[PDB]
């Protein structure tokens, strides 16, 4: 008789594996709450895959959520206040109820979370949705202060350039930076560490940071039917944040395409590109049949009448991408990623090799491995007065991972992930048994 309430950071990112966990964790017996800000509640367009309950929350930006702060330190600041209120109140207002809360699975962007969880003496977990090696490298610079040694000496294959962008762009996004760091505050004091990876993807970075913490790899959170299917209403991702346009014709219009020819190109949901890396962006995939997601927001940023000399034989342009059926497509023939952690996970079991293009914060260490450790893709080289990729480096990425000699070892080298993921999650594998672990403390 556990009750879990799920506190994710409120960014598709982050809902997206907290929710996909939360169905775990239903499957497994285990109920589950899942607290939303206000804002991103009345953003969702409920299209469910599953059973849901959800509580609503404030991070003090009920109305306009974080595009009305002032400042992302103001906005983090807020959220901590409001949020705390209002974690209570869920917590207090369920203590006479049927099924009080027992636990908080929050996420590790939210360290005070841990502090609401105490005051009312429930079990506590910070959930990392970023991998191991990303979040093994902010511990170091946490029990150091601030600052990463190189080499780090465990994994001395990483140079600055894959690091988190917060170390490689000097002063960029201080609050944001503090952030990643203080996910360590009081990890010291949470009952176990969830991190959406799956062991067999990172074997050694799981092992080191393990020596630390313990940790429970209970990923990948990529929807039931796609993997072990042992969840049959886990067929996809039910919240989004975005409007998914009706998804049919994307997918009717890749089934017409040849086997391995659409170069697919998405950036998550918030890296912002600027209009001359969008120019350079748009000249490189017009070479090729491409599927490209432009979010609405960043229409503006495409040149003056590229949408009208789209071919629309070979080519399309959307809003937003049923990104998981786009994948799972065999008209794809790689996926040119700001490297975003989902995504990376996501292009990886389904067999998708990748040209990395990372923005910001921890895209370039997945990056790294895409091109170095996995093998599964290779990383766009950018001109450094400039941080911009030019159209031709672009091009010359495609067409390695679309037709080169080391295009064919790469899609061998990717298609193995698909079993081990299928693996980790099916009876006695390593994140069925963490999940195990984590379900029987509850
Ligand atoms: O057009 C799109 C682009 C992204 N996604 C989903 O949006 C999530 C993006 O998360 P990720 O960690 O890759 O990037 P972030 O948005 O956090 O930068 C992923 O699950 C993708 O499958 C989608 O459904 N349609
Ligand atoms: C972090 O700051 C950045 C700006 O540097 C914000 O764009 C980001 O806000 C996210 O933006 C998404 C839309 O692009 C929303 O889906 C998400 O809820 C929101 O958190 C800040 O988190
Ligand atoms: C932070 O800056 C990056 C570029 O470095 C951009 O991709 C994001 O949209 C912004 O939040
Ligand atoms: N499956 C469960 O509900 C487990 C309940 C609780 N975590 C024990 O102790
Ligand atoms: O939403 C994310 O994926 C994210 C990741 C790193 C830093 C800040 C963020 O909002």
């Amino acid at each position: 008789r556990g009750h879990v309430l799920a506190v994710p950071y409120p960014s598709q990112g982050h809902i997206t594996p907290f929710r996909q966990f939360c169905k775990r964790l239903h499957f497994k017996g285990l109920k589950t709450t899942l607290a939303l800000t206000t804002f991103v509640f009345n953003s969702i367009n409920p299209d469910l895959s599953g059973p849901i309950s959800i509580a609503t929350i404030s991070d003090g930006y009920d109305h306009g959520g974080f595009e009305t702060a002032d400042s992302i330190d103001d906005y983090l600041k807020d959220f901590k206040t409001s949020g705390s209120k209002t974690i209570a109140d869920i917590i207090q207002k369920h203590q006479t109820s049927d099924n009080p809360i027992t636990c908080i699975v929050y996420d590790a962007f939210l360290p005070w979370a841990l502090d609401v969880a105490r005051e009312f003496g429930l079990v506590a977990t910070p959930f990392f949705t970023q991998p191991c090696a990303v979040n093994y490298v902010y511990y170091l610079s946490y029990i150091n202060n601030g600052s990463l040694q190189l080499p780090i000496e465990e994994l001395p294959f990483l140079e600055l350039q894959d690091l988190p962008s917060f170390f490689s762009v000097s002063g960029s996004y201080p609050a944001y930076f503090e952030m990643v760091l203080q996910q360590f505050i009081n990890f010291e004091k949470a009952d176990f560490v969830l991190v959406n990876s799956f062991q067999e993807l990172e074997l050694h970075e799981n092992e080191l940071w393990s020596k630390a913490c313990p940790v429970l790899t209970i990923g990948p959170t990529i929807p039931s039917i796609y993997l072990d299917q042992r969840i049959k209403s886990d067929t996809g991702y039910d919240l989004n944040l975005f409007e998914s346009k009706d998804d049919s014709f994307c997918i009717n219009w890749l089934d017409t395409r040849p086997q391995g020819s659409v170069v697919y190109v998405a950036f998550g949901s918030m890296a912002q590109l600027t209009n001359v890396q969008m120019e350079e962006l748009a000249s490189a995939v017009s070479n090729f049949s491409f599927l490209w997601v432009v979010r609405s927001s960043e229409e503006e940023k495409l040149p003056s009448g590229f949408l009208e000399t789209v071919n629309k034989e070979k080519s399309l342009v959307l809003k937003w991408s049923p990104q998981l059926q786009v994948l799972s497509n065999k008209a794809i023939g790689c996926f040119l990623t700001h490297c975003g952690w989902n995504s990376t996970m996501e292009a990886l079991t389904f067999g998708v090799p990748m040209v990395a293009m990372p923005q910001w914060t921890d895209q370039p260490m997945n990056a790294k491995y895409i091109q170095d450790v996995w093998k599964a893709g290779v990383r766009v080289k950018t001109e450094k007065e400039s941080g911009i990729a030019k159209r031709e480096e672009i091009e010359f990425s495609i067409k390695e991972v679309m037709e080169g000699e080391r295009s064919k070892e790469m899609k061998k080298n990717v298609k193995k992930w698909r079993d081990l993921a299928v693996k980790s999650l099916n009876e006695g594998g390593s994140t069925d048994t963490n999940i195990d672990t984590f379900v029987s403390r509850v």
